[PDB]
């Protein structure tokens, strides 16, 4: 035999997996349409250089990557927002803005799986906190068209602006913060006493460090505003932001956490994540405002930016953990039994009517005994089953039986 | 500036160009929902082992290949067939059949582009030419929903046991057989003394030639049936075949050119290609039986399959032509217009009732002027533009304006 077996780290999706994946897709889909969203999509292969960002980040160390024939350095994705940024700076003056795109790649990584999909929803030439608004609401709405709901799931919610004030204010020249948030995110994870030995390797003091997980351990905006003011950038911010988010009717989803950071390089202001309530499975999505990424690509006008990721994996776990994925069984409208094979012309005709109707619909294909074609169709899961006999035919007849059998005329069948 | 542009041979879909790309996708799909197949999907990266066939196939020939890390032969898929084939072979007895299996796969190749979508449809367990027919018919079933007509395209058929009879005839071991389908596949492309080349270097004679390309052109069923017998297979498959087609009402979309082979080696019996009728186009579409693939890949017992690929270029470049791929312009039903940002918190309340009853909608996210939110609703296509006014909201009302301004009452909003 040849390996049955995919390659190592990626999934098969037979019929039966494939439904669970639509599923899935089809509200990251019809949320992104409700949300007025734009599709796109571009290369799984992008050029290495589109990800050589140098903060330690774990995305870029994990790296699908190889060299083509002709030698030049090129990577399956490990996300889509760099490939992004190289569209939107494609498109110079002439893109309109304000722009909301979405799509749903396959992303890879080296290493334990090697790829996932995942749902992207940024959007583009917004300044004001009602993009992270919007974009908040549109996982927290996905989620929810899913059987979540606020008792079982939460997106926590952070300015990196806070902690951007307090590193600042520390004497740390402002190349450190993108490195400082890549080893912060990894506070949860890890134990306090090796994040604190990461920082101190890149050059950091110790009574700046103090007032970082101070700062990480605060409970409240108000406590924030004790420590840096309340018209603070990220005090009159977050207000808007959950302000905004209680009046589109989502207030119990979301929440501030002050030990949010994410682990990219690229977040300027707000940041999020999305979990369940029982302290299960990791972050069920993550996003956040990336104003300078493509000024950092070479934009002649910073564009600020802001959106999210969110995976096929965790998300499954947790719907499967709330019994919310049931298995999806497959479906047709119609299956066409011809009574033996010289009704099978006359079938054919049949068949064309009922899909012409926009039926799906089946014609029993090998050469079989009435009952075995009517096991068939119960197994394909038919709602019908439209027997095509000659006495019936004659009678411009055919043989209808619901499976969740009579006579009926050619035109009465649709 | 970083590289804007897409790496070698791949293509960017921004909005614009991802509505014409979903504009046929949805056909593919809609069109195999019609006919009752089942999506699937495997990994764009595969064992290379896959794809060693050795019949000198252009599709082995341009492969995009490389080695991981960990020093494994791996590559992104030419083609699906083989990657389905490994798929049904790990299901064993478990699988039901008949099965009939859709994908929309990216496939690669390394040289001109070097990656495109081709539509697979395969119909696993069933023997006769009816599955042929079927296919054959969701081909142009596909066209027809993009618009296409039989005065437009049809789909040449074959079968290879026809000159399977003349070859074994002719002395030849039928280990031949595969190099010479895909030596005689390029009668079209190159010259008639450069394909008698290429079978000389293989081992054939001269006589065994002549009776090669005479039946190549030979220009009906009834010359076949004259060269070979009435009640051959291939004969009566072919009859069954038209007869079917005939029968499903789809008679002037398909004919019989005995010039047809494929370049791919595992084809067995009947095979058939989409073309325009201007002969201005390359294949439209492709496809056949294949019943010894998944005994080659090491099947206990032998699993008769039939089925087609169908790309995204030639399609488009058709349907172009012919002026059949209209811009298709963004819509969205509501763009709600805060009347200013004390208003918003209101507007936000207002998207929500009109997410929440299906539509798409639009809340304006940046600080701007009323005019200047209309102008941007018409931009992107809004169906209906929503102020949220101070003096309306104290009435329970919002302004409403049709695109393609009335006093409207919350509830009565949608
Ligand atoms: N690229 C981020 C998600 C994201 C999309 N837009 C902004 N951030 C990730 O992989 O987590
Ligand atoms: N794999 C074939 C198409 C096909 C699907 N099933 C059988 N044949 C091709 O690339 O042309
Ligand atoms: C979980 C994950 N993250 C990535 N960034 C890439 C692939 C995979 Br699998
Ligand atoms: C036209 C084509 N054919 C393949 N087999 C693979 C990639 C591409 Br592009």
């Amino acid at each position: 035999m040849v390996e049955t077996e995919p390659v190592q780290g990626c999934r098969d999706f037979p019929p039966e997996a494939m439904r669970c994946r639509r599923h899935l897709f089809d509200v990251f889909h019809a949320t992104a349409k409700t949300f007025g969203f734009e599709e796109y999509d571009a290369p799984v292969l992008e050029s290495e250089e589109l990800y050589i960002r140098k903060a330690g980040e774990e995305i870029t160390e994990q790296m699908f990557n190889f060299i083509t024939k002709g030698g030049h350095r090129v990577a399956l994705r490990p996300e889509m927002t760099p490939s992004l940024a190289r569209l939107l700076l494609g498109k110079g003056r002439s893109l309109l803005l304000p722009a909301k795109w979405y799509s749903i790649p396959q992303c890879w990584r080296y290493e334990r799986r090697r790829e996932h999909y995942q749902w992207n929803m940024d959007i583009v030439g917004v300044k004001s906190v009602s993009a992270e608004v919007e974009l908040v609401c549109a996982a927290c709405w996905a989620m929810r068209s899913l059987g979540l709901s606020s008792k079982d799931v939460g997106i926590k919610v952070n300015s990196r602006k806070v902690l951007q004030t307090v590193v600042e204010q520390a004497g740390v020249t402002s190349d450190k913060f993108a490195p400082v948030c890549v080893i912060v995110d990894k506070m949860e994870k890890i134990p306090r006493e090796e994040v604190e030995a990461q920082l101190a390797v890149l050059g950091l003091e110790p009574t700046v460090v103090d007032a970082i997980t101070t700062t990480l351990s605060l409970k409240s905006i108000d406590e924030i505003a004790q420590r840096v003011g309340e018209e603070h950038e990220a005090v009159k911010e977050l207000r808007q932001f959950f302000e905004q988010v209680e009046a589109y009717g989502y207030g119990d989803w979301v929440l501030f956490d002050a030990s949010v950071v994410r682990g990219l390089a690229y977040y300027t202001g707000i940041v999020f994540e999305g979990f369940d309530r029982e302290g299960k499975f990791r972050a069920l999505c993550g996003g956040g405002r990336y104003d300078n990424l493509l000024t950092t690509y070479g934009s002649p006008t910073p564009i600020p930016c802001a959106g999210f990721g969110f995976g096929d994996c965790v998300i499954v776990e947790l719907l499967q953990e709330k019994r919310l994925l049931p298995d999806i069984p497959h479906v047709v409208d119609d299956v066409v039994i011809p009574f033996d094979e010289s009704m099978r012309p006359h079938a054919l005709a049949v068949l064309r009517r009922l899909r012409d109707a926009g039926r799906s619909a089946d014609i029993i294909l090998d050469k079989k005994k009435v009952v075995q074609a009517f096991n068939y169709a119960d197994r394909v899961g038919a709602v019908r089953a439209v027997l095509v006999a000659p006495e019936e035919w004659e009678r411009g007849e055919v043989q209808v039986k619901m499976l969740r059998g009579f006579a009926v005329p050619l035109d009465r069948l649709v």
